[PDB]
């Protein structure tokens, strides 16, 4: 095994200025703020997981965990960690990604969002995803909740608290199904993840075996049934989608394959995704003369 080099950096607090909750509960609270690298004049957008005050030695391993992974991580489809910061409970800063999550964003823009644009994302993803299987990580968790938007035209993967080392050693819906009764994980496993999420942006947002019982999932599945074809979706598509979905792991399809082949279909859109008026459709304060993303923000 290669040795992980990549560095962690320890940013200080006073290094960066809140400003704003995004998402508090369930288990933290996502920030936003701005992070001035002091000794060098540029600022920031980047948002900061300072989970559930309470300090629990518990989840201290959870989040260095997650930290770890995307320390180690770079690559454009992939959200890195900028660094983090030791001040009491443990904040993860990243770059932030305006837009959201994915899933939230097409469920709030439906009447909005193209067919060039649901294919590039997939197309953006299967690159993620690559990447991470070209590192030998397994998400474990991909889903359209899981992926943010830097614009509309720019998706990244995220959440890392579940990924893992291939060989080494809960979501019913996104889960392959020799993960659901065996705990298998590949990165064919995570391909059939993929296909859900697929399914996801296909159907604007909806949600998988909705309805469906989360303990009946691993027999519907064994039945052989799946998940319907989104109206948008030509049968090429959804195609895919089923072979993401097959029984033998190794029958699905491989994340190169799959950049290869939605990229095709990101050529030629609109005769691959059937969407009602597709051809017309199009999709910050006080100072700021100093901000850069931090996708422009580089270090030795
Ligand atoms: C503007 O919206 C976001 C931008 C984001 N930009 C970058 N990262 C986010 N999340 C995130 C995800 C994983 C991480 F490890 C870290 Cl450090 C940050 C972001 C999360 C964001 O929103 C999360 C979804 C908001 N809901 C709103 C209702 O309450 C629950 C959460």
């Amino acid at each position: 095994e290669a040795p992980n080099q990549a560095l962690l950096r320890i940013l200080k607090e006073t290094e960066f200025k809140k400003i704003k909750v995004l998402g508090s509960g369930a288990f933290g609270t996502v920030y936003k703020g701005l992070w001035i690298p002091e000794g060098e004049k540029v600022k920031i957008p980047v948002a900061i997981k300072e989970l559930r005050e309470a300090t629990s030695p518990k989840a201290n391993k959870e989040i260095l965990d997650e930290a770890y992974v995307m320390a180690s991580v770079d690559n454009p489809h992939v959200c890195r960690l900028l660094g983090i910061c030791l001040t009491s409970t443990v904040q993860l800063i990243t770059q932030l990604m305006p837009f959201g999550c994915l899933l939230d964003y097409v469920r709030e823009h439906k009447d909005n969002i193209g067919s060039q644009y649901l294919l590039n994302w997939c197309v953006q993803i299967a690159k993620g995803m690559n990447y991470l299987e070209d590192r030998r990580l397994v998400h474990r968790d991909l889903a359209a909740r899981n992926v943010l938007v830097k614009t509309p035209q720019h998706v990244k993967i995220t959440d890392f608290g579940l990924a893992k080392l291939l060989g080494a050693e809960v979501p019913i819906k996104w889960m392959a199904l020799e993960s659901i009764l065996h705990r298998i994980y590949t990165h064919q496993s995570d391909v059939w993840s993929y296909g859900v999420t697929v399914w996801e942006l296909m159907t604007f947002g909806s949600k998988p075996y909705d309805g469906i019982p989360a303990s009946e999932i691993s027999s519907i599945l064994e039945k052989g049934e799946r998940l319907p074809q989104p109206p948008i979706c030509t049968i090429d598509v959804y195609m895919i989608m089923v072979k993401c979905w097959m029984i033998d792991a190794d029958s699905r399809p491989k994340f190169r394959e799959l950049i290869i082949e939605f990229s095709k279909m990101a050529r030629d859109p609109q005769r691959y995704l059937v969407i009602q008026g597709d051809e017309r459709m199009h999709l910050d304060e006080e100072d700021m003369d100093d901000v850069v993303d931090a996708d422009e923000y580089l270090i030795p």
